[PDB]
Formats: structure tokens, sequence, C-alpha cells
């Protein structure tokens, strides 16, 4: 049928999608800026569609409830037909690939540790062997699922602690995890993706840092409902943008050119 | 019912075992991709036969004839059912074959003989005393051929017309050329292979500078193959179980050939 505006689900996660200054008097896609806003424009141009950016209503990436089997977050928006495509830092995972399609990755990441500067922690093993410093993850995302499913001794030990810690060590948004690191005097460390960690390390007041190696290696992909006719063109567009150097330039633009912690 | 796997002799992905002359079939070979093939086949429920690509190439399309060679060609022309190899995901290949999600990350990188006064691709481009080149019929050569980045296009203009040829038939021949050229040849190759060689005797090469791009290897199937979906889920399962990282640690294991 006739071309229709593509509904893009995304999430307010800096620097991927952020409210522009003066957003209160802007409308539509002009309200937003960031890496995924720029990426959406490039994908749409290469694939020949018009689109509307829509922030996921529940503010979540996406997890399946173990009891009801209902998917929430951006994954749910695709599964239940509320959006046509997700352009966001959405991690490629097995359980998600069983229900939605992903392009080839547009960005690499691994799970990593964020500390308040000076915290005496260098690794996941360090965290797992002590109790003074609490630690947790984002809710409803791939990092929490990683720990829940891991059979690796250190990560299983970490999960066994996190799942029963009181008060809860889990946070609803990345910003809440950052705040908890910044306000806890070295007594909370946050497990989050290396991309987000490296972004925050360049934001004022420059009081956090990434420590240790990454715990895994994976990527973000552009997601579509299973069988969607958009998937093929989106995939080729991701590969073209990578090969032309545009994805690397976009990361530099939003992470480092705009950094607030020096050159 | 036996799946024909095309692969390539490239250390440490696929290597001939010691005493392979008295072995047969899949038991002749060892390495990262041999172990990976066994894991993929177990998860997908197929029997398979490893076969070394007949022309020894990864795969490129002839500009005049438009015929594909290498492992890509074996998939395109129906000579193999799947490629399990360090085969780079690229746009031109994704137009003719299918790739799983990546099983390993890499980028193009620079190999020098230790002590060579080169720190970056920009350094190479701004001089002519030290020659440099790439593997033929692979994704690194195509990267330079297609690139519009000023530094890389300048490098391509030099490499394509340099005499004698700066291109090599196999990775091992590029490494040998670095080792034998007294610092007058640098080799552009994928970071995975570079890092493997840097930890092998005689410990006379090193990786310099950052990677020039970021990409991955995928398991490839002919377009529309029924195996693609299961293979893709298998790669993700193996990654999430930690087995891909374990295999990398096994086959890049440093036994101290170089230093402590
Ligand atoms: C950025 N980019 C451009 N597109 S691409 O050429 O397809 C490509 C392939 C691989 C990677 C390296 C990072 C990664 C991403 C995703 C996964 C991984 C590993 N592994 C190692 C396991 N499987 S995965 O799909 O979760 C990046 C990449
Ligand atoms: N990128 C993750 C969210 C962040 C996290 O879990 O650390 C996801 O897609 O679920
Ligand atoms: N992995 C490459 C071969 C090595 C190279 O080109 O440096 C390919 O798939 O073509
Ligand atoms: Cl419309
Ligand atoms: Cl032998
Ligand atoms: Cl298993
Ligand atoms: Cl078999
Ligand atoms: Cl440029």
């Amino acid at each position: 049928g006739a071309n229709k505006t593509v509904v893009v689900t995304t999430i307010l996660e800096s620097p991927y999608v952020m409210m522009k200054k003066n957003h209160e008097m802007l409308e539509g896609n002009e309200r937003y800026e960031g890496y995924c806003v720029d990426l959406a424009a490039e994908i749409a141009k290469h694939c020949g569609f018009k689109y509307k950016l829509t922030i996921v209503g529940d503010g979540k990436y996406g997890a399946r409830d173990a009891d009801t089997k209902i998917w929430n977050g951006m994954v749910g928006e695709l599964v239940y037909g509320k959006a046509d495509i997700a352009i966001a830092p959405l991690t490629i995972t097995l359980v998600r690939e069983e229900v939605i399609d992903f392009s080839k990755p547009f960005m690499s990441l691994g799970i990593s540790i964020m500390i308040k500067k000076g915290t005496p922690i260098e690794s996941a093993e360090d965290l797992s062997k002590q109790t003074e410093i609490a630690y947790g993850t984002l809710d409803s995302g791939s990092t929490k699922e990683f720990f829940r499913r891991s059979k690796i001794a250190v990560f299983d030990k970490m999960w066994t602690y996190m799942r029963s810690a009181e008060p809860s060590v889990f946070v609803r948004t990345t910003a809440e995890g950052v705040a908890r690191v910044r306000k806890s005097k070295g007594k909370y460390a946050y497990l989050l993706e290396s991309t987000m960690n490296e972004y925050i390390e360049q934001r004022k007041p420059c009081d956090t840092m990434k420590v240790g190696g990454n715990l895994d290696s994976k990527g973000y992909g552009i997601a579509t409902p299973k069988g969607s006719s958009l998937g093929n063109a989106v995939n080729l567009a991701v590969l073209k943008l990578n090969e032309q150097g545009l994805l690397d330039k976009l990361k530099n633009k939003w992470w480092y050119d705009k950094g607030e912690c020096g050159s």
C-alpha cells in the first residue's frame, strides 16, 4: 500500500536520545538530539522512509515476565505491533532474537564496572569477594539477564548477592545508577555497558571511571518485528554506514568531541 | 545429510594437526574454527565435513567477469553449505550470501617488524621508504580499494601501483615478508591475526596504532539456506555461555614464547 510513516521506538538514554535545549517549544522529531537521532536520520535516508521518533512509554529496554510471559520495553513495542522499528542502544541477545529481528550490530559494547573515583575495586572478582561495597545493574535489560543466567563462578556469585541484597541494588534508569555511584561515597559500584560507562566518564563532575576489562563482548542492533520487510534494507544500511566511517564519526561526535572532562 | 563446511588454513583458526598424514576427515584439523564448527553442529543437530577452500582464498568478485572466488564463491556456486572461518562480514558479501551475527570482533591493523619507525596509518601514508600491503582477495584489500577517507585512499593509490607488488597470497607470506624485510615492509592485516602472531616466536613483530575499522567475522551460508536461522541462534548461545571467549583464550593462549 501507500507509504506510511514508520513508528520508531527509542529510549531517553544519553547520549543516544536526549531532550534538546528548547524542546518545550519544539514538536515531533525536532524535540530530540543524539547518536540514535542522527542514526535514525541516516537509516531513513538510505532506506527511503519517513519516520516518527516515539519514546517507549515504560522507559524500559525489554524483558519478558517469567510468570505472564509478556514483554515490556522497546522489545514489547515491537512484539505487540506498537512500533515498526527500534533505533536505540538495544543489545542483541538470544532471547530477544527468538522474538524480534536484529540488524548486524552498529556499535560494540561489553558489561563493565563504574566506580566513584578512588573506590578500591579493580575487577568483578574484587566485587564478588567483599560486601562493604554494594553493586547492581539496570532493571529490565540485558545486563541483569546476563547475571541471572551466568554459570561462570564469579558472575553467579555476584548474581546470588545482587538478587537478595537489601535495599535493592537495581535501578530503573542509567541516570539513577550514576546518581547512586556519585552519592554513595565509594560504597556502590554500578554494572553497566562500556558505552554508557565511557560516556559518563567524560561528563561533569568527572568523578566516575570505568575499571577492569569488559565482562562480555556484544553489540547493539536495530530491531524490527519478526519477518518485517524493513529488516533487509536496514541491515545493508548499517553495514554501509560502518564501512563509510560514519558510525565511528558519530560515536566520536557524541562521546568525545562533546566531552566535559578535558581534551 | 552431511553438511559441507568450507574453511581456510589460517592459524590459529584451522591448522593441520601433528601427524595429520595418518589421520582422516575432520580429525586432520585443529583450531578455533574446528572447535567452533563442532559446537555449532552439535547445537544445530547436523553432521558435517570440513573441507579446505580449493583456491585458498577468502573471497572477492572479479570486476570484469563478476565471478566470486574463495569461500564466498564456494557458497555462491553451491560447492559448500556453510563457511566456518575468519570470514569478515561486509556489505558486498551480504548482498550475495548470508551471515550470522558475529562470533568474533576485529579491525584492520598494522604489523611492523620491531623497531620500524611507524606508529600509524598516517605515518605509512606520508613516506615511501617502508613499503606496505595487504592480503589479496580479502576484505582488507577491498577496504582500501573502496575507501574515501583521505589517509586510506592515499594508501590505496600507493599500494595498487607499487612495484614489486605489495600484495600477498596468504597471511603467512605477509608475515614472512615483514620478518625478512629488515623493517622495510609493514603488513596491513586483521587485529586477531596480528595479535596471534605477536605472541609467537621469533617474537619480532608487533601491532602499532589503533585499529582502522571495527567489524566482525560471521558464519556464512548461501542466501536463503535453511541452516541460517539455527546457526545464528547457536552463535548467540555460545557467546552468552562464555564459550566463544573460552575458545579465544585457548587458541591465543600465551605460553611465554615471547618474554615471561
Ligand atoms: C560495529 N560493527 C559494524 N557492523 S558489523 O560489521 O556487523 C560488526 C561486527 C562485529 C562487531 C564487534 C562487536 C560485536 C557485536 C555483536 C556481537 C559480537 C561482537 N559478538 C562477539 C557475539 N555476537 S553479537 O552479535 O552479540 C562490530 C560490528
Ligand atoms: N542495552 C541494554 C540496556 C542497558 C543494560 O542492561 O545495561 C539492553 O538492551 O537491555
Ligand atoms: N577476514 C578477511 C581475510 C583477511 C584480510 O583480508 O585481512 C576476509 O574475510 O576477507
Ligand atoms: Cl503515515
Ligand atoms: Cl605432522
Ligand atoms: Cl548447552
Ligand atoms: Cl560430523
Ligand atoms: Cl577524511
